[PDB]
């Protein structure tokens, strides 16, 4: 019965070393600018592994990400990692960016591709080759994005998990998973992550879902599938944001719980610059002050 | 165990089987209590459930209080509720009366327990009463962890079945935490021949103080994992409320999938946890 190994499920994570990390975006208002800083100081006392904080491709925001990263750094002294991106810059406009970086006091750079606007031919730029670049410079740790629902402009399954070893033959050494619900197939795509050769944890990215119509948003660009259940989960829920922070820490409880017994000891979460869910899953990880 | 979870919430999305809840309130001691149960009663009304309840103190002589709590839910609401009833304070011919004085008002159900003096009068007796003075529905207690007075699990058990034949029609269980016991339980109450529901109270953990104090008078034990998961918490309300969800949440989900349709909320008058159960039953206005 299910009664049976949800009792043991809960005992067990009721003596692993969990390792969680936490991404935050640049704000760009007071209101958000408060309420990342309330969540960074909260947050700081279950003493993460890093925390990271996104890039705007073309957001002419660049500039909002290093400032926070030292920012962080400074007041918190958890290790902060960019994100850094592609296809905004050249050559020598990443180098420079990560000979600062490397300067700076920042061991870690989260590297990614960036997106073209929507229609546009794409630049035969790639991840692989910005971690190419980056471990030019100095011995960066890495860490770079897996898709386990394939990622939307892939040539096959095969050549994006392919692409990810590539990724981790060029230098980087950390995997970080696009959000995703359907838990059975991250599973098999860790799985064929071990076949292929690489070694590190694929670690699953959490996304707690306080806004239903927003995550419609997000998982629209990005192919993930949202299940039939989630969707009756929310509907009805527009205006009612305490049953939707309710219904979201019971889906994402159930999903860290059944990674942890499969064997996953580290997370990354999605804050979305709040911090009332990571907080809460962490604590029911034993991630406690 | 993926796919298990996984099936589990496609069941509980899937399932367009009517669904029975009750909620359960107690009599407010403030004017803050005051705003705070009628805030939930507003919020929780448009679910329809079954019926709601409103507890009893019984040497405390606030039964005239319960029995206006109840007059004015029905009125300002249109819900049946019902009010729970002790024969341990009150003589036999002052309970007649109280019943006859709830038929009269449109009241149908009353929830009828012994109570603890602070007498060889039992629940059953209590049963047998208020049955010859009309035909009431009647919900009675059951204990899955045997109640802390009975002599054996078998005792308190025939005890419950003693009710049942004294002229109840409805089961309400004491909270838990050890869901393959209550499994466990109502098997046994199903081989004994008791052909009613053995109704799931319940009880969302937002205070784990609060929950430690009413768990040490009734014999109900608290899991190890329960303990750790409250752990540090004593001045985290909002981790406490997101905690509380994914514990019940659990239980309801098991419940629900083993055949259980119906759930008695003890809302303890806030409506925030139990809300949010409903919802993801499939309960929602
Ligand atoms: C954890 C995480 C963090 C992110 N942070 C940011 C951020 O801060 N800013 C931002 O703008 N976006 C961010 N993204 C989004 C990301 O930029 C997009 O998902 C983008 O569309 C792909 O980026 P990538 O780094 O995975 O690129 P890549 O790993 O290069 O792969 C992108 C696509 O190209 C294909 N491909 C790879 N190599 C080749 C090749 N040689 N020839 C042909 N096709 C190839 C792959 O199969 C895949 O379809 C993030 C994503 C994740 C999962
Ligand atoms: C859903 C629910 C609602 C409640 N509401 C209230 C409320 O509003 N007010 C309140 O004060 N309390 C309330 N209680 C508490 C309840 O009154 C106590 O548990 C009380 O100790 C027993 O009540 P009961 O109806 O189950 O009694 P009973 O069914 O009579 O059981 C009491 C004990 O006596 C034993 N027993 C029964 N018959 C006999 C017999 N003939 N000879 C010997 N032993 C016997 C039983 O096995 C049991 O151990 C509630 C409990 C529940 C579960």
């Amino acid at each position: 019965s299910y009664a049976k190994e949800i009792d043991t499920l809960n005992q067990h994570i009721a003596n692993k070393k969990i390792n969680v990390s936490f991404e935050f975006f640049p704000p760009k208002n007071e209101k958000m600018e408060t309420l990342l800083w309330d969540s960074i100081h909260r947050l700081k006392v279950l003493k993460p592994k890093f925390v990271s904080v996104t890039y705007g491709a073309n957001s002419g925001e660049r500039d909002r990400t290093h400032g926070i990263v030292k920012a962080i750094k400074q007041e918190t002294g958890l290790e902060a990692a960019p994100h850094l991106t592609g296809i905004d810059a050249t050559p020598e406009e990443l180098k420079q960016i990560a000979r600062d970086y490397w300067d700076s006091g920042i061991r870690r750079i989260v590297a990614l591709r960036g997106d073209e606007p929507k229609g546009y031919a794409k630049k035969p730029f790639y991840a692989s080759d910005l971690v190419e670049l980056l471990r030019s410079v100095a011995d960066f740790d890495i860490s770079v994005a897996a898709y386990p629902e394939v990622h939307p402009e892939a040539k096959s399954a095969q050549a994006d998990l392919i692409n990810l070893k590539r990724k981790i033959d060029a230098g980087a050494n950390h995997v970080i998973t696009q959000f995703f619900f359907d838990i059975e197939n991250y599973l098999r795509f860790r799985d064929r992550c071990a076949s292929i050769g690489i070694d590190t944890e694929i670690v699953p990215g959490i996304l707690p879902v306080t806004n239903f119509k927003q995550l419609q948003k997000m998982a629209s660009f990005t192919n993930v599938k949202i299940p039939a259940w989630l969707v009756k989960a929310y509907d009805g829920l527009d205006n009612d944001p305490t049953t939707r922070n309710l219904v979201a820490a019971s889906v994402a409880m159930d999903m860290v719980k059944i990674l942890s017994r499969e064997g996953v000891n580290d997370f990354h979460f999605y804050t979305l610059n709040r911090s009332e869910l990571t907080y809460a899953i962490c604590h029911m990880l034993g991630v406690r002050p």
